[PDB]
């Protein structure tokens, strides 16, 4: 049961590693998310505000990774132009963008509310 | 078609949240939970696009992929309903 | 349909379910309760999407491709981030609660 955990953790690290190595944009996003978590962790806010600040940027990373898994599947099927290939990447990018706008807005609402 | 009725769904939820006199935290939760449903539906549709891209022939793993996807959407929606029920109950408590 | 039978989902699902039951009984304010519940729901959502990705990969066939491994690894990383987010959420909110 905890043999599945080890194996799964190993796959997870490989995914993070590959995402980091292969694109500057993912590394820069990773920097942004880590800076936000650190800032949230040190900010003088209540616990529920702290969790909202942290979990909104975490969600960006989650959807980013899920969208990148979709892209890899699409690219696996081939370099071919295909209507559903394009559509699959369009839907997934849209998801990523919603998560990001949500994080940004969540941060602006709460920090403005905090007035600091 | 079934895409913009979802856009109306969320805009209506945003209008309600705006209209209700709740604090910033409550409003973020109300709206986030609806936006998660949207994120999950889009990721699900992406997966369905990929499945249909491989072939429109039936295959156990194709059915499996779509049903797991749709189960994800259902959980997100249950999560939204729970969120709205709990926060409104507390607001009007 | 046929996936809820398997040991892997049964185990993941029961953990999430227990956490929701516990969150429902805790003496916490409303916003705290919502965050405890949706953080573990999110783990279940992401696990379900990860498995959906795995199924599409396996659907393509058994021949290994670098990008097939990558899709599964990336899906697994998302699950890990959702789980860390759940643990952080419960720790921050219930630290305050004891
Ligand atoms: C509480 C925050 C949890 C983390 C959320 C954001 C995580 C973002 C990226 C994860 C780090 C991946 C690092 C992989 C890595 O450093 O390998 C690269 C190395 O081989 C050469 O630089
Ligand atoms: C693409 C944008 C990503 C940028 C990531 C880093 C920026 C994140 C948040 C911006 C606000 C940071 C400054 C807030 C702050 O440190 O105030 C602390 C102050 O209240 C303590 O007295
Ligand atoms: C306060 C510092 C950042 C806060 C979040 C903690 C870091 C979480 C994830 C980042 C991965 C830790 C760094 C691992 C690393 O350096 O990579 C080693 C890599 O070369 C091995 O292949
Ligand atoms: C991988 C990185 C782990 C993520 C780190 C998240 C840590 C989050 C918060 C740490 C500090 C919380 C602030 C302490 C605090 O709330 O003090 C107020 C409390 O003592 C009042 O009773
Ligand atoms: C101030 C007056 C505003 C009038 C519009 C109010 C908003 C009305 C309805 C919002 C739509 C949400 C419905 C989605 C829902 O709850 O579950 C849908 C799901 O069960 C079916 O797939
Ligand atoms: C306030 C309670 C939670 C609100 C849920 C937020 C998400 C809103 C709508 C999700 C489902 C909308 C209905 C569309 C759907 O999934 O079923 C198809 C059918 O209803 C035709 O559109
Ligand atoms: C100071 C860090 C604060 C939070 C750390 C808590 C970490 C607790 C558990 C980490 C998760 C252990 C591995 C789980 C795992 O392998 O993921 C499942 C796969 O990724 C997909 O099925
Ligand atoms: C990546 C897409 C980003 C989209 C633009 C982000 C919009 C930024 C702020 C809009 C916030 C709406 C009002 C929120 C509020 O009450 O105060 C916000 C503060 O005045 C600004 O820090
Ligand atoms: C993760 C998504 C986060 C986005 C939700 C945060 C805010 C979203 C849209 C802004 C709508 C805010 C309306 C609140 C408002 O109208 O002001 C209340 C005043 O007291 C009366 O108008
Ligand atoms: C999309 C979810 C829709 C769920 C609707 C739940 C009911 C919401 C509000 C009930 C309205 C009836 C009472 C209205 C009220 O007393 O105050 C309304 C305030 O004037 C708004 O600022
Ligand atoms: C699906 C069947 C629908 C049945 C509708 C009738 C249900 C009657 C009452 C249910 C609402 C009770 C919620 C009250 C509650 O739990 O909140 C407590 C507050 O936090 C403190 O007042
Ligand atoms: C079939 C059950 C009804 C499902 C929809 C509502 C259930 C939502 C949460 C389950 C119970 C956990 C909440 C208990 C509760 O309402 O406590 C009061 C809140 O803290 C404030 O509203
Ligand atoms: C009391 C706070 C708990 C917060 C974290 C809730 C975790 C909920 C579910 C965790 C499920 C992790 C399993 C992930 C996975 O893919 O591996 C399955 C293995 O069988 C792990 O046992
Ligand atoms: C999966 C088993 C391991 C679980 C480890 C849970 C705790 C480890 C890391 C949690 C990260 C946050 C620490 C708690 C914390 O920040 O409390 C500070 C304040 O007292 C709460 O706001």
């Amino acid at each position: 049961g905890f043999t599945r955990i080890i194996k799964a953790a190993g796959y997870s690290w490989k995914g993070l590693r590959a995402a980091w190595i292969n694109e500057a944009a993912f590394r820069q996003e990773g920097v942004a998310v880590l800076l936000c978590v650190v800032i949230a962790a040190w900010l003088d806010v209540d616990a529920v505000t702290r969790v909202l600040l942290i979990s909104s940027v975490m969600l960006v990373m989650i959807v980013e990774l899920l969208n990148s898994a979709i892209e890899a599947v699409v690219d696996r099927i081939g370099s071919e132009y295909h209507e559903l290939s394009g559509r699959a990447k369009d839907l997934g990018s849209a998801a990523v963008l919603i998560a990001i706008i949500d994080a940004v807005i969540t941060w602006a609402i709460l920090l403005w509310s905090h007035f600091g």
